[PDB]
């Protein structure tokens, strides 16, 4: 589990569940390259993204689907995704966690990075 | 201009308007002391709160009912309201602004300093 | 666990460790009587606080000793501590994590409830 | 007036002064155009990028260069930049201002959108 995706709701309290969560790559010629995605969990979290062979030092790309989330549950939101774009290092800690705290018209998202 | 609070929602796009606001000071006595209060405009600002003079350095708490508003827009929330509790003025006297950003079940809140 | 609290650090990108954490309950005189204490864990987090049989109903605050936590990083924060008041209600969800994301001059705080 | 950015530092409880913005409009071919550019001021704050005939309506992306930021104030930061996407104008023009509170391992986003 060198990268998991967990992600909350400020308007209700919770999780939030079966939102699309895309991760990419940069490639060597700056485009970004599919690289894993899922939905999370009824616990708001996406475990399982990728091993520790694929993920390789580089800048990576988090996108977060969340104006499909709002927009289901009938809350009209200003954003077409949230994004998180990190360089991936070696040098400290091995488990990456992105987190991500929702509301309509802002977001917050912070790493934990541990070994 | 020695301390301005600003608010903003989250779920709406906008200043939050009308929102009340109260300042505490620890008393001698560790308990707090009303010191001011008024309620936000319609740029979510709330100014003329003190003077330099009336702001002695100490303990101060900034209340902001967050649970009011929330319950005015229709809207369940989960917090009483939102409080900053800081240390002001220990070196002379500064300028202090405490934004906060509110959410149904969440809220941020940051401070700018400035020395005059 | 009907009440976790759950502290990191937005400067480090780490839990905070060992960060004192008191919670009140306001009495019927409108004063806050001491309700739970303890101190964050390796993990950020602070679980057996109370049991269902104490956590009643009623108005509560979560103080979290930030001041304590900054200035033995050696970093000068700004805030005595983040406090978060909030009223405990049966009719929704049963446990309750508040969660606190602090920075020398600011924080962010949510709440997840769930079933 | 019809695009701002807003800039706070979380750390030192500040402007985030000298910061570099740019923003990308998406193209009929899904790729992002350059459309302006800025760096902040001595408040943090970002004007002057469009006038309100040349920001049409689409999709627009905030990108604010946090890691130049924090490197000079010799600080290790995690993120490369903060990005912000969203659309713009769609039912006929509007005022934005997009904030955003900077730490070196999180950032804190909002919006205010005015109707003139
Ligand atoms: C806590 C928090 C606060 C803010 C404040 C934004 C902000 C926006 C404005 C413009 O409307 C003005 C101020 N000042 C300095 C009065 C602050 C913005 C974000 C994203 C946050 O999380
Ligand atoms: C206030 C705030 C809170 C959070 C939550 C982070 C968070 C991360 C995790 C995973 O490690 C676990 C929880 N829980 C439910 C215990 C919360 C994340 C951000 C970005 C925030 O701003």
């Amino acid at each position: 589990c060198p990268l998991m995706v967990k992600v909350l709701d400020a308007v209700r309290g919770s999780p939030a569940i079966n939102v699309a969560v895309h991760v990419f790559r940069k490639a060597a010629d700056d485009t970004w390259e599919p690289f894993a995605s899922g939905k999370t969990s009824e616990s708001g979290e996406l475990h399982g993204l990728t091993t520790e062979e694929e993920f390789v030092e580089g800048i990576y790309k988090v996108e977060i689907d969340t104006k499909s989330y709002w927009k289901a549950l009938g809350i009209s939101p200003f954003h077409e995704h949230a994004e998180v774009v990190f360089t991936a290092n070696d040098s400290g800690p091995r488990r990456y966690t992105i987190a991500a705290l929702l509301s309509p018209y802002s977001y917050s998202t912070t790493a934990v990075v541990t070994n």
